């Protein structure tokens, strides 16, 4: 899965 | 932290 | 993963 | 601490 | 890891 | 101290 976070 | 996968 | 901090 | 990884 | 700090 | 890894 892609995935993004601060 | 800032993270990303694709 | 790719990942930065501070 | 900055890191960075790829 | 890419790494840098004062 | 300053310090750099890559």
């Amino acid at each position: 899965r892609q995935e993004f976070e601060v």
